[PDB]
């Protein structure tokens, strides 16, 4: 069968040779999960944290649907035939962020965005071959060069430390360049770049002739990540004591229609990295309420 852009997508994780300290000052060593595209070997999304967890999985799916859309046959895989995703494929500490996440299953999440899970590195019924090039430079590892071996991390690199350790920002705009050097790179030895194209470019191409849908707001919240729930005052703000791997703070949240309306507590839904920003409040049952501000 014929195979389009954003079809068939690989979901596959990094272990970084690199110390950084993080937002919450621990020196740890990052995990990176990514999606690529199988066809043009685009990456379309990733999210690191301090440990492989399914949070990472599943924000970077997140963000891959929010910014490409939902094709109409979508295929997702996460070659565990070795047991390579295990670690990555376990909920963390309830408590990771401090403040408790309420236990969900993101299995669900997918399969409802339309989306048919595969475990191994090939598609049952399509001739599309599999899911990881043999090519380690077109895969995954082929940021290491772009990343782990960057000049500027050189001084954090321990290869295959609270004073060597980078910071978390330069580590993280490092990584953010690197896979935008990595898509941008031409001469491509593969069939659709024909030698001259770079990942970019292919992917822009077949994009184009691709048929994809957006996703609603509710299902892109519903790809976000739960708070048990919390308690709203009388003046409609609520609060989350964020920390864990996250910088410590004591955030205030606040919404007009959370007082002037029924409701005693409240599910939070929220994205790590926009905690510091907007939420989405819900009711014990599911109902969206609205989004709540950090005040």
């Amino acid at each position: 069968e014929h195979l389009d852009a954003m079809q068939w997508i690989n979901g596959d994780g990094y272990l970084h040779n690199v110390f950084v300290r993080w937002f919450n000052g621990d020196v740890i060593r990052p995990k990176t999960w990514f999606w690529q595209d199988v066809k043009t070997r685009k990456i379309l999304g990733w999210r690191c944290d301090v440990s492989e967890n399914i949070d990472s999985i599943r924000l970077s799916f997140m963000d891959v649907v929010t910014r490409y859309g939902i094709p109409e046959d979508f295929h997702i895989t996460i070659d565990n035939t070795r047991g390579a995703a295990n670690k990555w494929l376990t909920g963390g500490a309830p408590n990771r962020y401090r403040f408790k996440v309420k236990e969900d299953d993101p299995k669900g999440l997918f399969l409802l965005m339309g989306a048919k899970m595969h475990w191994t590195s090939v598609v049952a019924g399509k001739g599309w071959g599999q899911a990881k090039p043999v090519e380690r430079a077109f895969g995954v590892g082929g940021l290491e060069e772009y990343v782990d071996k960057h000049p500027a991390l050189a001084g954090a690199y321990t290869g295959p430390y609270g004073d060597r350790a980078v910071d978390a920002e330069l580590f993280l705009k490092t990584l953010a360049e690197g896979v935008a050097m990595f898509n941008a790179r031409t001469g491509r030895e593969t069939e659709m770049c024909g030698g001259k194209l770079s990942f970019d470019d292919v992917f822009e191409r077949e994009y184009a002739r691709t048929i994809v849908r957006k996703p609603t707001e509710e299902q892109k919240r519903m790809l976000l990540l739960p708070a048990e729930a919390v308690n709203v005052s009388r003046k409609g703000e609520f609060t989350l004591k964020v920390g864990g791997s996250l910088k410590g703070a004591k955030n205030v949240y606040y919404n007009m229609a959370l007082m002037n309306a029924g409701v005693k507590k409240v599910v939070v839904r929220f994205d790590p990295q926009q905690l510091h920003s907007t939420v989405y409040c819900y009711t014990l049952d599911g109902r969206f309420i609205c989004e709540a501000e950090c005040l």
